[PDB]
């Protein structure tokens, strides 16, 4: 049988007997995630160009801005959110009272920003969380472990459009049909390979590495064992290395450096979800010292080291990471 | 004002007086393109997984391809990633231009949905004799257009020919190649590198030592940034947009490389070279490199010129 | 704020705190539309004509598959009766829901060929009876509807979606396949200006038709003429009643002495929207709505739009009984 | 052997070794036509309802077909239905054809979501004066081209010159017109008539009795059908493919009728002569009539010739 997203959400959602208010805000970022699709897809360009005399210019915003504006507009309008965070913006949003529901959305709602121009892979990466403070909502109902996440995800904008979409039974992956505007399921309860043949990092940065990412870096070049040495793929666009991470098993690695002693990636609204996402389809996300779902956040933009991907080469990294203290 | 692929290439067409015959062939191709796209993103996925109650990507591209050239009226010799032997068009539907292409780079990458995409280079059929596989064994220097498609967060056509490089954004709104950067000219030195360093056990001497340069930089300019997609057409686009060096070397482990010169490294070597930048195999002009088999590898480095012959200076000393 | 179907709909079923599977039907049903909505506008007709190398089914039956797989699929239907299927489809066991649905899949195939609108006619019904899901599930007079409408395929795609509440419009925005509400609680004028039916059958009128139609174009009241449309698919003219006002009628005739036009799944769903919307839809004898059918495919008469309009038309119907 | 639009133009273009300019405006034309399908279509409209928190669709629609024409370097005087005066296009763009177009036709009637169309009419100018309104006012028997595109359940392109009329379907997956009909003829009598019969009470005394025997065949034979769009691109192409007779004639309000000759009735009487029809305006063929204002009127009566023939034997029974 066919199954759409919409669809699969609804009948899984009447199994469970909930309020139906998680359904209805995964409907609008739906919509928002397929707005924003046919935007990257560049969709109307001509008219930026003057096909019809420049008389004729949303359009001349940024992807950046546009596709804040959707997912926000989206999630305020579902009826279903409280407090969002995004990469877009200093203070977390509160929804309008007559708007308000229970969950909390943290969402960057276009990644990928040195590599539009370029046309690579970028994405869309959300976590939801519930209202679980009894206060009137506020920035503080974003601060909480990714071990709360009700249902994180992303958008792939990639060679194809999909929405992976994990909570707390597993991980599936929905193939947007962009000729019907419909989210087809394609792959139901994803699990990463145990082991995977691909190490994923910037490797630019090898004069500011840890000595532990170093050592671990040469073990994937130059196996001790004899065995074959990794392949190597860095995107750039954290959606697209993580993806292709999940449907290939591997590691993918934004560890601590200069630059950035405390990683790059931002806690709440990058690797609490992909955390999510690798740990509920059977992989692991490590900060080093922990697990990135339990980390307890201070500043909604603070940022984390992360290294994630087949749990046989993160408890590799772990064992090399242990032997640096 | 506007402009579109079709178009352009019209006027430019009718101002150098030609028969048409090229413009005839990039049309057909644009269409093959526009078609490769729509599959890529996945339109009609729903029929296959029976909204309503046959071929990979791969094999539905080259049929594409290899319709709409034989169709144009325009060729006469078609090679392909995808076939052993050169197709020669049969004779009623033949034209004067070579035709080599991969009809969707990408393999180890479709099912995880990073960028895909096409790659072409038009030779003149300089012989007057029946059309063989001979006639596409001819020098980049000999190529009268070269490019890609690259079916990334958007579709992108990239068309080099003998006046310069031009660069058109598919609007899928209405199936238009729109004209978006004409005349493109690449960056004199960039600040990314691009290959795949799993492979360092196997690299020459040189190639790891280039490396280490741009990871520690001997004038302490900030190392370069480190891009490597997996997917030629990818990879070698950022590099003309932003700028710096991609690197598919001979290792150890295949001494030609591994991209393909015909239909791979020429035409990116075309269109870098008519951009201002440069693709060299570490011995010669990669343009230059006679070929002997239609599917034969060379190794590539390519992207901005002073990154280029900085790598050569390397390689130089290592002789 | 924007609104969706599938939101505006889902949000609406919540307060009705109804078990959801209406909305998961009319998910359904929104999906096989724009796959429709795709196939008619030829998409991906140039691998029909050859554009991958020398080379699948018409457009009507592959209307029919989408609804009739989209539908058995919802697991909220039991019975499905289509233009398309000579007898009901029984939907399988393990997939069976509450929903009896009548629908012309692709309404207007002999307008095809000439490009003209083609459109989805859908009624639902709640299943009445206890037994054994059968063909008698689907012959419930319009009266019983819980929801109808219709979809447009036309210069754009519109749905239509009648509910004891009201009718709404959505569009169908193809950038994004997302049905756009674009006008809530929508009613016809009280009286229109326009009269819509194929005059080609003049000669075997029934002389109320015929004075009616000569009212409209020399009024006795000396008021302007009634201007005339008729696109000759019945979505399509049924819309612009709605949005216009006025009157459509396709009355029996000689030749088709019980009418031409299908009640179950053309004037039943019309009928609904033409009520809901604050119109009217009569046989003549009786409002369409309370026809009892006794056969899936039987026709009826239909006289529907504007509530002036179709009571004007009453009285000249009065006068000739 | 498949074909698209552009292709078939150019291949077409080639054997006649014309300066290829017609195809270059025909190309500019179909562009400008996907953008008004696109638009017509509604792509986009979920923005302009608030989805990320209102020129008319005609007049939009004028501007596309304005631009592309005049950036196609075809083009140097454009009669548009929507403009009290013909544009001259810029000295540096100027072309060689006259255009005479309806950029969305049906179009006060977009908001019943019936069909809209776009009609044009490709003449030569005549004269080496300065460009100027005068140009568009040649005879219907000197085009060079017209047509159609009915933006209906698909997107079609007619397209009528000398060798005859082609009905090109858009692919909207690849915006790609495909010849789907090649060397149309309409049927030599029909069984559709279509007017407006709110009308009746002013009619001329023919179109009366010419109706009356549509209803009431005096041969006993079967009535014709009635179909009355009001769209004329709707009227007309479903009059061309299943035969039949569109009328719009002269009568009170309108002793030259309501159409307008220039981008209505002419365009549409070429594709129905090129086709094997008829188009008389009761007095004379509408190809033959002379215009002297831009936007004048002529009466219309068209289609399948055996139709229109006893249309004017009814009409001169009354003259
Ligand atoms: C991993 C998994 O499958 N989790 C369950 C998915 C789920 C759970 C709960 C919801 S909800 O609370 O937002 N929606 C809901 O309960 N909807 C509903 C649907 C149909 C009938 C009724 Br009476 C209620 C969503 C998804
Ligand atoms: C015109 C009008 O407003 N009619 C009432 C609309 C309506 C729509 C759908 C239903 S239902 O039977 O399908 N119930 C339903 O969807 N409930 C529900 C509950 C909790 C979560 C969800 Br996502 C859905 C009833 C009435
Ligand atoms: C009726 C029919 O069969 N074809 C239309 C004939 C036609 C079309 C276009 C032109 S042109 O004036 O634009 N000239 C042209 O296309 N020239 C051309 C094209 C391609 C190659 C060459 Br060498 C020349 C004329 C006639
Ligand atoms: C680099 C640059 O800036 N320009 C060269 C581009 C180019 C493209 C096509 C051709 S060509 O060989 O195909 N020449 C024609 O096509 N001429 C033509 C003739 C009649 C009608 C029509 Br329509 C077109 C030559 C050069
Ligand atoms: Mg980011
Ligand atoms: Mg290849
Ligand atoms: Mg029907």
């Amino acid at each position: 049988d066919v199954n759409t997203l919409t669809r699969f959400v609804m009948e899984e959602g009447r199994k469970a007997r909930g309020t139906g208010e998680l359904t209805q805000l995964l409907n609008s970022l739906c919509t928002a995630v397929k707005a924003i699709s046919s935007a990257v897809r560049k969709a109307g360009i001509a008219h930026l160009y003057g096909i019809a005399g420049s008389t004729n210019v949303d359009q001349v915003k940024k992807l950046d801005v546009l596709s804040n504006d959707l997912v926000m507009n989206m999630l305020k309008s579902s009826f279903a959110t409280c407090v969002l965070v995004s990469e877009e913006d200093k203070h977390a949003i509160i929804v309008e009272p007559e708007k308000r529901g229970k969950y909390v959305v943290c969402f960057d709602p276009l990644d990928g920003s040195s590599n539009i121009d370029c046309l690579v892979s970028v994405g869309t990466i959300f976590g939801i969380y519930r209202k679980k403070s009894t206060d009137e909502p506020s920035e503080k109902d974003a601060l909480q472990p990714g071990r709360n996440l009700v249902a994180a995800g992303y958008a792939l904008y990639g060679s194809a459009t999909m929405l992976v979409l994990a909570m707390d039974c597993g991980v599936n992956c929905f193939m947007l049909d962009p000729a019907i505007g419909e989210f087809i399921l394609v792959d139901k309860d994803v699990k990463i390979k145990k082991k995977g043949k691909i190490y994923s990092l910037n490797e630019g940065y090898a004069k500011d590495f840890d000595p532990a990412v170093t050592e671990y870096i040469q073990r994937k070049k130059f196996p001790p064992d004899n065995s074959a040495p990794y392949g190597a793929r860095y995107v750039g666009s954290m959606v697209a290395d993580v993806h292709r991470t999940l449907v290939y098993g591997g590691i993918f690695l934004y560890p601590a450096n200069k630059k950035s002693p405390n990683g790059k990636l931002r806690l709440l609204y990058e690797c609490n979800p992909m955390a999510y996402v690798m740990e509920k389809a059977g992989g692991m996300a490590t900060t080093g010292k922990e697990a990135v779902l339990d980390v307890i956040p201070t500043d909604i933009h603070q940022r984390a080291p992360v290294i994630l991907g087949s749990p046989d080469d993160v408890l590799e990294f772990l064992k090399v990471y242990e032997k640096h203290s």
